[PDB]
């Protein structure tokens, strides 16, 4: 209509219960034939709002959105845990007082070019950058996972090829905010994002949580709750410089929690992180001149039978903390290290905290080290003989500096006595 | 049926006189509707309530028994009932305006049994938990504060019985944004708490304010404006792992500002904390692995006339930041301590600003103690770090002098901050 | 009559050409429907205004003078009017759109003091102070920036006089959240704010973007996108207590990024801030017992050719972070200094991280600084120019004055934030730790 103003369920003919993609993008094309002229008094392109009410919509067409300003909104990020529920005996269902995630509810009903499994793709090449797109307040449900020959049950793998949000094209001011995504291979993939918010999202059950692709800058993932899958990223970005990671909750099973490739002059600060494997958080690929400040890093044991031998793949000398890079900060951090000396690997291996595999004028201060085999002994820096002069003050007593003293500035934590 | 609702079209009954009533009747209307769990992939979705901007009394507490429920209005409405019943009743025509706005529900319940107060209760045994609740940018207000037998004028107790939202079951995913609540004895209380956010928010003049109790995993407090009273809390959380309490702004006048027991591996980092009193932070029966960093302290004297001779009961010895339990983390706070050294309690003690009462392999490092003397500014002599002889084998570093530090070197690992000087 | 409004649902008037004599007819409505203080324990609960996407011109100012009013829209609409305007115009009707959007107010107000060019003024006397008016999800576009005398071309001035949201009078527990502006030479001025809140919000091509005057307390600014213009702030306070400045993301062109005024007991803290000039931060005129912890700082040179020779008129002696006064605390920043030895001013000097200018007892520890000598050079195309230059960290070392120690500045403890050499300081009065080396 005139003001913009769109309701999937009063889109006439359209049916969002059994096609809701097809809803979308019809009203897409309403937008499109409407706002034609991109500068008639000053305006004339200024985008569109719309609203899913909470129901279950199911997506068989993938949304093509194409126009800056489009505002897509519901009233609940809905998330339940499926995984949970998919481990409950069958038999046991019926008394279950509800089974499926709720919300504004998108059933990603797509077959796995992993954009053609999206349910949202954004792009639109050209001039200027697609702007100011913002997803807002609603669920995103991939409803399954399926075997992938890796031997788990199928609802335990992680794997459908399905997309909740993903972003092809260059982009500037986009942002997800109040977000549910749940049993998502990727919940939400952006690629060349400038000046990106993703503001607290609830984006859980899913392989990967929040990947930055390409390249980008100035953006910022603030205060999400992020719980991803063994072979998956948590909150994973490459070749971004200047981006903010704060005040986000990140709890397992995700193969890391950060994980930086080319990333330079950025902050991952004030983070809590809890994970069940080793490879915490990756600097990784030339990651430099970046603040890794303030956070809370637990590494525990998986409690849940059923992930009870799912893991990473990584060991025990990986780190908590790995940096591959130049110049990086890693101030006032909190490791929290509780592992069982018969689950260490490989077997007899000391756990490393924090490891410096490469890279030059590092800079590691003022970090404590709590080890417990449920004290434990660990190497707090591990200095690898390929990076160099870097500083290690009050991270750790003689003995948990592992590190050439020759080419390494060292000041052991005072002891005890 | 397309599952929203609005409280002031829905048929039966009032939201004027009585909204809860109202949104007990739009929740029946909800579960009539979604009886079954697995229909098409789907079934209960759950619904959404807007309250416009109005003034609501709710008389009937509200059940939440149902998950993705979303209860929203369009105004958090605060004003500060506390300056308005302290300003002279025939001032009060004079006044633009007296009462709290916005999307207002108005708390007229009688005294709890503490739930039975609670405007919103949210409450389902069984499986699963429930899930994905929502309280969106309204306003609760418990209208007035009453006599509690001791003592000062009625509206200055911060007693009334009444709580805003308390949750009573083992919930996940729940998400209370962009409230205002004012004049509750209990703003917010969620006890079996999981991967709950509570998020830029308003909650003030209530006697406590954010409650996380029984237990709990993987919570976040952020964002929020906080104010609670003297016998109460601001931010207080028990046995919970896994917690972020970060971005807060918390002003007085709680009992502390964060208090936490048996509370685990959790952070609270980088807040504003404000209190007429000390033990602002608190980290109680066994406290352990948590992070406290780079939060700015200001512990100064109340200055407003109807509170100025009220407290928390706590002496001058017992610390800015409290701690009992192990393996902590305290690293670069700033701590403002802003006494009158002639109402040091108790007389010629020495104020001490960061105290490890019990537990091992505490880290404090790079804290900045500023102390000053002004009357209700000279430089104050303080303990920066009070070590008792019940805690041990910690390491204390850059956060004060030789003096300023008080603890046995012999179990301590203790350097002080470098002199100036050669 | 519910005390909800949309703009598109107005009886009289018309919000595409003067949507600001729309909203204050509807403030009228509200102020005559809800003209008694105390009936049935409330009576002046307030509104919400609706704006759906569109392009709204705004002729009249609006004045808000009740409490608890909320306006509100569907989209923050930003996009980059200062790219648009260095493209060639010929180009223009090639490009997918021009203007912001969402749902956009059009300042159509002729140049200002200031308060009469703002788009909204909110404004009451007496008490109670004005509460909880609440700005959510919108767009405010001051559409053209014009000649001033300084050279530029008008687009580049950042100068119009006009303001997005003007807050005159004292007052609490405002919100301002999820907003684009863009195009303003003021996007948001509050004065006497208590217990106020700037959150998340996109605040950018703004001579000045947030500033608190006058006074206040208990506030914060939070979460926002912030970019300012050379001769304006992007983050600036006077005379606050009590303030927090977390997880900002202020980018290039402010003269400085947060700036402080006689601020105490305030803590700006786990921000990235970017610059293209010196004095990124600054605590001036008795700035005391504030906190400035880990903090991400990049000073660079600007590497887009339209303001490729404007700067903010400071040199590289005046410090990325400058502080005059009393018993702040900096702690566990990280500083990137990258620039081009042959364009440090003056001419040889080292350049210096972090200066105390005045006061006593200032606490600076574990920062680390890294300094590297670059050449950006400079293109023509935005968005490119920056993502190149923050991921360039191909270079040779550049010395620097990791703390410099102004003899009027005394008493302060400075550890590890920078080896011997590094710290220009007076031994005898100043405790001073080297950063061990090697
Ligand atoms: O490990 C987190 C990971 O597992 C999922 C289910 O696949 O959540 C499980 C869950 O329980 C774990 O945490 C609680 C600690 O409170 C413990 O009792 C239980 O034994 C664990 O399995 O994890 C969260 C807390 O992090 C709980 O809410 C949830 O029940 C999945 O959602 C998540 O990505
Ligand atoms: O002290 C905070 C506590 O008191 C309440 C009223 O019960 O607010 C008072 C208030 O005023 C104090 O701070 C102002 C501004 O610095 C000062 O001028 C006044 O003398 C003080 O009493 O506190 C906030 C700021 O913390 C002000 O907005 C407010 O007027 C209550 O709201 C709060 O919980």
């Amino acid at each position: 209509p005139s003001n913009n103003r769109y309701d999937v369920t009063e889109w006439p003919a359209g049916n969002p219960a059994k096609d809701i993609g097809e809803v979308i993008n019809s009203i897409i094309a309403d937008i499109k034939a409407r706002q034609g002229a991109a500068d008639v008094d000053d305006g004339g392109k200024p985008g569109a709002v719309i609203y899913l009410p909470p129901g279950d919509y199911h997506l068989r067409t993938q949304v093509l959105i194409d126009i800056s300003f489009l505002r897509i909104e519901g009233s609940g990020h809905g998330f339940t845990s499926s995984s949970i529920r998919f481990n409950v005996p069958e038999e046991e269902w019926p008394d279950l007082h509800e089974l499926w995630p709720g919300g504004s509810r998108v059933i990603v009903d797509l077959p796995a070019d992993s954009a053609a499994g999206a349910a949202f793709l954004v792009a639109r090449e050209g001039s200027p950058r697609i702007s100011s797109v913002e997803f807002s307040n609603f669920c995103i449900d991939g409803l399954h996972f399926t075997a992938d020959g890796s031997g788990r049950h199928p609802e335990n793998t992680y794997a459908n090829g399905k997309t909740g949000i993903h972003v092809a094209s260059a982009n500037d001011s986009f942002r997800v905010t109040d977000m549910g995504f749940v049993y998502l291979e990727n919940a939400l993939t952006i690629h060349k994002a400038d000046a990106l918010s993703i503001h607290h999202n609830f984006i859980a059950e899913c392989g990967s949580c929040i990947e930055l692709r390409g390249w980008g800058q100035a953006s910022k993932i603030t205060d999400n709750l992020v719980g991803a899958g063994p072979r998956g990223h948590s909150i994973y970005a490459e070749n971004h410089g200047g981006l903010l990671v704060t005040a986000n909750n990140v709890f397992p099973r995700g193969a890391s929690s950060v994980h930086f490739k080319g990333v330079t002059r950025s902050s991952v600060t004030n983070n809590r992180l809890h994970a069940f494997y080793p490879g915490m958080v990756r600097l990784e690929e030339n990651s430099s001149e970046n603040l890794v400040a303030t956070n809370h890093f637990l590494r525990d044991h998986e409690p849940w039978t059923p992930f009870f031998g799912v893991d990473n793949g990584l060991d025990d000398l990986t780190g908590l903390l790995s940096i591959s890079g130049n110049n990086n900060s890693v101030i006032g951090n909190h490791f929290s290290e509780v592992v069982d000396a018969n689950e260490i690997r490989p077997e007899g291996a000391t756990p490393v905290i924090i490891r410096l595999t490469a890279g030059t004028g590092n800079f590691v201060s003022t970090n404590h080290v709590v080890a417990m085999d449920v004290d434990l002994a660990v190497t707090a820096v591990l200095v690898d003989p390929g990076s160099a002069r870097n500083t290690i003050l009050d991270s750790g007593s003689d003995t948990q500096v592992v590190a050439d003293r020759a080419v390494n500035a060292i000041r052991a934590t005072p002891t005890v006595g």
